[PDB]
């Protein structure tokens, strides 16, 4: 059971910072239990309501009002889940998460790794499915922003692992698709280099999904502006926080800034 | 399996009559050996070309200059498949089949079937998948054009069903969704009353897919008009001649006419 505490005092509650209590009011924290089982998650605040949220892997920090994600273990989570499940077809209507961001000693959480992959994810847009009750989910994320150790050689850039087709490449329902040229790791993702990450600074991040774009902007320019016409079926919703493609560690990420916006227009 | 002759002279090659010819082209024959097994299907004209294609079972009546598709038993068909595997989605290609058929005493074609179904299908618009692979098909055709024994009393007419959604609701990937409400039967589709059939006459009907529109004419008038959004990431196709959904007996589809036109400006 995942518990809350604010430390008698010491950690700031989330829904006690104005910068953060739109996105708050309009999401859920979907959070591991860090010594349960493996994979596990448990959801709070369902109906958007912070109040009383807070504990060591979840916090603000006084001093510096950063909200505060932590987990350990591998597969493990720990993320707000704005509810909003979108489409990103149309023109009239553009969605926009917004951060800044800093991932504390990350080479430190991965001393003790074997993972092949060795990322932090700590934005990522997934698809719900065809409709709100996830019927047909593609078992994919359209993208993961992620800080990772070491991608041929390219060591502690950002990337974002952005999924380019529509296609279920693993799992119970990717065993007629998984061994095909659509499949492999180079065709399903397009991946962008979002910079070295910086060490005691903050990355501001802006990801707009709508009129079949994935746009990304990174201290404010636009780095990635990606055609996603074939995502145009899978409503898609926006998470923020940390998830452990990792070994034997934990994460750490302070989020001086997160916002989320719908922008409905005609 | 499938042989080809005019019985020497006596039946029409469909590729010598004009009015049919681009249609042809544009196409390639998917017809059953009506001896064979439930189910059995081989492929003519993979290029388009039907020079020297004809038989008992599709040939151009020389009198009338029908194109006549016939077949025998349940689950075997007879029909050209139109190459183009379309988007139904935008607003600047429109994809439009053609057609004036008469079904040929078809209450006498079933007399002696058993089947709970009792419908010949003459004209559909099936979707190939993601991709013109078939990635991800969908195995429930987006419309069938039928004439039906007796549905709920109303005998004889003529019917447009439409799937509604995007569900795979039968077969090895529709398990999960299979006993929801959305694969029930009176949500999954939706079904038009064309009209009571004619005796000894043809009716004509065009169908027009694209900018997220089902659209039937039926005489000229406009009798469905659906929206198909929730069709839009499938790559979509047509068909015509004969399908059975009955036993025992055989079909007999006249059309004089079958015509394909694909819109596509900017
Ligand atoms: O397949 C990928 O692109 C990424 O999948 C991730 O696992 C998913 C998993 O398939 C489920 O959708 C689950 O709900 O979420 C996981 C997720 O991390 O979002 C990871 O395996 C990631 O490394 C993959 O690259």
């Amino acid at each position: 059971n995942v518990q809350f505490s604010n430390q008698d005092g010491a950690l700031g509650e989330p829904a006690n910072y104005t910068q953060f209590q739109h996105v708050l009011t309009e999401s859920e924290l979907q959070i591991s239990d860090a010594e349960g089982k493996k994979g596990n998650k448990e959801y709070f605040a369902l109906d958007g309501n912070f109040t009383g949220i807070v504990n060591q892997y979840f916090y603000v920090d006084k001093k510096s009002e950063a909200l505060v994600f932590k987990m350990k273990n591998d597969h493990l989570r720990n993320e707000v889940r704005v509810h909003k499940n979108f489409r990103t077809d149309l023109p009239n209507k553009l969605y926009t998460l917004s951060a800044e961001v800093e991932i504390i000693d990350p080479v430190a959480s991965m001393k003790n790794s074997n993972s092949k992959q060795n990322e932090i994810t700590f934005l990522q847009v997934a698809n719900k499915g065809l409709d709100n009750q996830g019927t047909h989910n593609v078992p994919h994320p359209l993208l993961r922003v992620v800080w990772k150790e070491d991608a041929n050689s390219v060591k502690g850039h950002f990337w974002a692992m952005v999924k380019n087709n529509a296609v279920i490449c693993k799992g119970s329902f990717g065993k007629k698709n998984k061994d095909k040229e659509m499949c492999k790791a180079d065709v399903a993702y397009k991946k962008y280099d979002l910079g070295k990450a910086p060490l005691n600074k903050a990355t501001a991040f802006d990801i707009t999904v709508g009129n079949k774009q994935l746009i990304i902007d990174v201290d404010g320019k636009r780095l990635v502006e990606h055609d996603i016409d074939y995502w145009r079926h899978l409503l898609s919703y926006f998470k923020a926080g940390v998830a452990n493609q990792f070994t034997n560690g934990m994460s750490e990420a302070h989020f001086n800034k997160l916002e989320y916006k719908a922008l409905e227009t005609k």
